[PDB]
């Protein structure tokens, strides 16, 4: 009854499969060949730990590129293992059949070894260049041999008997005509820098440049991650930050650890001296056995931290059959979420010294900011590695940590104020109050910072509370108390004199506490916009205008009781309930306190135009 | 001598490679399955073109999605053509043998056939999830079959005795306890709406439930791939029907463009214009690509142009080099020419459209900031782009006019397009800058949005005419022979007066002179030729991530520009005549200044002052 039979291959379809759908940019053949050459010279290094007698053959270990255009032929030679007829036949003759995983299974134990070849198919993606591939092997046990292939189906193996080749493989890639620019040096050192940079034996590109041979050597820089970090000086992490970013200045500050577990992988982040020009408008690089996977891009780091330049490199990962991403996604949340604990971790123990947190700081606090905006989860930790400009701090930045050292016994908030420039900012109305009692008050003059109080609701569990919002309530004292009581019942009728004068600009007009100095100023409400928060949203060059009425807050005006300005106004209003002179008096006012409030002016045509006015009044005209 | 060989594979580790290695997200296997399905049908359909006869086994083409979790088992059937037992050890057996593709290539002449399957790989996919297949099939031909694997090196092929299917094939899935979430019903309806909607022929996905135990049927592939269709056939009603079914939106499409490009690269597209404005636009499934009505990718940037990202629409395409997943292409040049075609295509729907006023009113209301961004980083396409530009006017009114019109209504002598941007209609409408300009009736653009910064750093000129900002210094209007005598006897007489207002403003005002754009206002503050105009500066100043140091290398050089028929700056020359020193005069320049800093656009350096000025102003006025 029951039939059973055996799956079977179409070898003609598979091989135009591996040719023309697994990979879509052709120059990664060096990638595997040069991978391929790697592991030959890895299991001979191997074989001559217990048997040195195996490498009189040859000494040396080294990787060569020979492009020659007179024949239209690429050439990489080893002196690797080699291969047998019957390596041959068996390893390249067979799709989906690797000699390196059979090699690396029968490893007795954990040896040191770890070589990149695992699918099968590597060796025939030379077919994307080539139309013709010729392997000139020679194995330390067997004679030459020489593999003649054209991906027709079939191959040729053949006594070679040319020019010895010692021990290794040499591998002649005849490139069809429209694949010609890897024959020029610059392609070819392109390809090798961009994918098998960190291959650790050496590899050299021979050229022809009177007339003699040119050789140079493509991979200079060792990996040095794989080191332990405990070894490495600083000078060699800052040589390597410089031939991996290309910039002269080294590297401000390092992490280098290592995860192990059900995922091992070692990860090198270095954070730059300076930050780039450009920036906002390629950080992280992913490897697998030393060998080029993919480049980060929101994956492995935040957009915030997109500053950090680095290496992450993996011993096992499961890998697509292109060997340029991987099959599971979530190895990629988890290599984030380590990447960010050690770069937090970082920033924590750099801000013990001064003056690198300081040039830290001034590079990237934009960057911190912009993390307090977006990673939730990270809020308390990035918190505490704010600087901040105080009334108390003087020249110098101070955290919000001190900030609370420093807080008096009954105050129960950190007070912060928001504007364009430090100098409007300490000068400001708001503030005349709160210094004059000696509460410390931040300062926060950049626009990230109006995002970064959005959602850095509290700290240290004490809550941020803007000078710049109504209901501010500082700690009171009876007397003080007594006195703002009986100003509000005094002033209560200018008050709504005011407001019936200010319709629809202005919600409300009371009393202030916050004023010392001037006369009046213009105070947002509690949930709506601050005025600098609604100048940084009204300059968004792609953002809904239609939408900002709802997110746009209602003004309210705070008046000085003891400022003479307001004391003569009250007199007069009670003395006429409607005038002209106090009517423009006001309108004047609600101006300059709209002007130095923050808040742009809807036609500050009209505001210059009464200046003007009243500067010919002034002198007479 | 020379010993030729044949190549070979090793089918486990071939098998092992297809499992792991080909596709990254599981839920791809019924994207296989239902187009091996969908390929069955079509198969079978044709051979009735020729012979109705055969399909009298069954009349209805039809794909039925069951899952059974008392059995842990997910059944696709189809009433397709069916395999033999040949067909099975083969087309089944094989790998990378695809039986479509030797159908396809069999066909005579060019048929209207157009099969999903090119490589031969995709059913084994089916095991990214389950741990046995089985698939009973029933040719017109022979007897009904029975084809049961696990994948491990070896199927079994059974005459089968079970419920006679008639006619197709149905494929069991005995999915793995791990990926027991295709059983449920909301993940089947999301991965066939994703991959498989617009499949040719109906699948329904039976469903037990109770209302005591009954069968539910539901077709998840009800809208139908219009786009094949003749765009002239389609009407209206159908786009918006389409429109509604793709984008899940009750507004209708604002306007389509429908359009088939053939030649080497044969595709058919059509773009939708949304009516109104997606809440996070500028905050990536725009465009979405097909091969032969199978999902492929998404536009991340590749099909479209960023600004151009608005636009909704499908592309599908017959002919096209396909990853091996079925993910993605290839060729990247073939992304670039669907580029170059869509963006043609669309500048041509948008100049159609212009002519519909009320309907291109909405469309630049909703997308003009799109456009705008266009002209900013689309330098190619920046002719059709500017004049696909509407502003506010001076002599326009309350309505938008083009600046084509502009340039209609331009007068004989004048040279140049007149443009002055500000953050509002009205703030513009009375600033000072354009006071001398419509006295003398010429046509000045307001730019009241914070992206016609942007757009104008690019848009140099138009038409011939140079875009030239009326805030900017060196602003030259046609003048006869008497305005220049005019103009040099007023820059002798106001020398002394400069020279003073020079020196009292140190490292404030670069250079201060008189002007020919004021005739009511004493003073503006005018940008230099080549720094950030105000509005610029104000804008960039507040952007969220920006270099503070870059700040410094573009800022403007402020002019201060003086009117010499303004009562106040006669009487201060007079005054600084009297006296070449004064803290009167000094106070009256500095509040001059001041307020003419704050009626051009530019923030105070310290606002507190000014303030404290006017407050001491006040009180002197008072009385204190
Ligand atoms: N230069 C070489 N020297 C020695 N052995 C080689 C060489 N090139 C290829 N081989 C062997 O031939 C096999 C076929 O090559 P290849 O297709 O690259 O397999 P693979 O590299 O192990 N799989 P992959 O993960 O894609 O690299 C290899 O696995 C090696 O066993
Ligand atoms: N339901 C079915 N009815 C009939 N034939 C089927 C059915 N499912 C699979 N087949 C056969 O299976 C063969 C190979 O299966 P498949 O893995 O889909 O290769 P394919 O058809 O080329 N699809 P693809 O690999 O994506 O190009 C096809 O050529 C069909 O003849
Ligand atoms: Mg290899
Ligand atoms: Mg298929």
């Amino acid at each position: 009854e029951v039939e059973t039979f055996a799956f079977q291959a179409e070898i003609a379809q598979l091989m135009s499969l591996i040719i023309n759908t697994f990979y879509s940019n052709k120059e990664i053949f060096l990638r595997e060949l040069i991978s391929n050459a790697s592991d030959a010279l890895d299991k001979i290094r191997y074989e001559s730990l217990t048997d040195p007698s195996k490498l009189d053959s040859g000494k040396e270990l080294k990787i060569d590129i020979i492009p020659n255009p007179q024949e239209r032929t690429l050439t990489l030679v080893d002196t690797g293992i080699g291969m047998t007829k019957a390596d041959l036949i068996n390893n390249l003759g067979t799709i989906a059949k690797s000699g390196t995983k059979a090699f690396m299974e029968a490893l007795q134990a954990g040896a040191d070894i770890s070589m990149i070849g695992q699918f099968g198919v590597g060796f025939y993606s030379a077919y994307l260049v080539a139309e013709k591939v010729v392997v000139i092997t020679k194995h330390n046990d067997d004679e030459q041999y020489a593999w003649e292939s054209s991906a027709g189906g079939s191959f040729t193996v053949r006594a070679d008997h040319g020019e010895p080749i010692g021990r290794g493989t040499k591998v002649i890639l005849h490139l069809k005509e429209d694949q010609t620019e890897y024959l020029e040096e610059r392609r070819v050192k392109e390809v090798v820098k961009k994918h098998s940079q960190f291959i650790g034996y050496p590899i050299t590109l021979y050229l022809e440049k009177e007339k003699y041979i040119d050789q140079e050597e493509l991979n200079k820089t060792k990996p040095i991650w794989t080191r332990n970090p405990d070894d490495i000086t600083q000078e060699e992490y800052g040589e390597f930050y410089k031939s991996l970013t290309n910039d002269w200045e080294d590297h401000l500050a390092v992490k280098h650890f290592s995860v192990e577990g059900q995922l091992e992988f070692r990860a090198l982040l270095f954070i730059p001296r300076r930050a780039p020009f450009d920036l906002f408008e390629n950080n992280i690089k992913l490897y697998v056995r030393r060998v080029f996977i993919m480049d980060s891009c929101d994956e492995l780091i935040p957009e915030y931290l997109n500053f950090i330049r680095g290496v992450v490199d993996s011993e096992d990962l499961p890998l697509n059959i292109s060997r340029e991403m991987l099959q599971q996604s979530k190895i990629l949340k988890v290599i984030r979420k380590n990447i960010v604990k050690k770069c937090l971790e970082l920033f924590s123990e750099l801000a013990e010294d001064k003056e690198n947190y300081k040039k830290f700081y001034e590079a990237f606090s934009k960057n911190l900011k912009l993390g307090i905006h977006e990673d939730s989860t990270n809020r308390r930790r990035l918190s505490e590695l704010l600087r901040y400009h105080t009334s108390q701090s003087g020249d110098e930045m101070t955290s919000l940590s001190e900030y609370v050292s420093r807080m008096k016994e009954t105050q129960k908030s950190i007070y912060y104020i928001t504007g364009e420039s430090k100098e409007q900012v300490a000068n400001s109305a708001f503030v005349e109050r709160v210094r004059k009692r000696g509460f410390e008050v931040v300062y926060m003059t950049e626009p990230i910072d109006e995002y970064c109080v959005q959602q850095l609701k509290e700290f240290d569990g004490k809550s941020l509370v803007s000078v710049t919002k109504e209901g501010l309530e500082l700690p009171e004292d009876e007397e003080e108390k007594k006195k703002m009581e009986e100003s509000k019942a005094k002033f209560e009728n200018l008050c709504k004199l005011m407001k019936e004068i200010l319709d629809k600009k202005v919600e409300k007009v009371t009393i202030s506490n916050r004023l010392v100095s001037s006369p009046c100023c213009i105070v947002t409400s509690t949930y709506g916009w601050t005025a600098n928060m609604e100048r940084i949203m009204k300059a968004q060059a792609l953002r809904d205008n239609s939408t900002m009425g709802y997110m746009m807050a209602k003004k309210h005006l705070e008046i000085n009781p003891d400022h003479p300005i307001v004391e003569t106004l009250r007199q007069k209003a009670e003395a006429d309930k409607n005038d002209k002179a106090v009517k423009d008096l006001v309108v004047l006012l609600f101006e300059t306190a709209l002007l130095s409030s923050g808040f742009s002016l809807e036609d500050p045509q009209t505001h210059s135009n009464r200046i003007y006015r009243m500067i010919k009044l002034g002198l007479g005209i």
